[PDB]
């Protein structure tokens, strides 16, 4: 793909200080990952921002998905359209550690990435779900074996992540 300006972290994990929405608009990847909740209610953070960029089409599609299939599992995922941003969106639910959900489920969440050869993705559980971002990055690197391009919006956090020893 046309991923540009990324820093290599490992054999298969690359990182960039960017809004995942802007990266998706530029690159139009096969798969963009959403940091979803089990109800696919895309209110804020990555999910709200991706949905807004689709003019709410992501939410309309998600509502039909839930009406048919019910909620996702914590640690689970589903593949839906990427609309104008990507071919597909992999909606992945990391644990909400601020609500007592088991942080071990973060590994299960990242395992979903292994079903896709290349992904543009955020750090799961590292926003309002309250997991330590360095921990989320470590779980990502230790779990995902396919090619993952991570976008981290916050500059201060990015700078910290890339100066940390995993
Ligand atoms: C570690 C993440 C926590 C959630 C929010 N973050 C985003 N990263 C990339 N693109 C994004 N778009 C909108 C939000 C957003 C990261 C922090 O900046």
């Amino acid at each position: 793909n046309s991923f540009s300006g990324y820093l290599k972290l490992t054999d298969n994990v690359y990182i960039k200080n960017a809004d995942i929405v802007e990266e998706a608009k530029k690159v139009k990847p096969t798969v963009v990952v959403n940091a979803a909740n089990v109800y696919l209610k895309h209110g804020g953070g990555v999910a709200g921002a991706l949905n807004k960029a689709t003019n709410n089409a992501m939410q309309v599609e998600s509502d039909d998905y839930i009406a048919t299939n019910g909620p996702l599992k914590v640690g689970g995922s589903c593949v839906l359209s990427g609309h104008n941003l990507a071919k597909h969106c992999l909606h992945v639910v990391g644990p909400n550690v601020n609500k007592g959900e088991d942080i071990q489920l973060l590994k299960s969440a990242y395992e979903n990435f292994n079903q896709h050869e290349v992904l543009l993705a955020p750090l799961l559980s590292a926003g309002i779900f309250g997991a330590d971002p360095i921990h989320s990055l470590r779980v990502c690197v230790d779990t995902v074996r396919t090619n993952v391009y991570l976008a981290v919006f916050d500059k201060n956090l990015y700078d910290k992540l890339v100066s940390s020893f995993l």
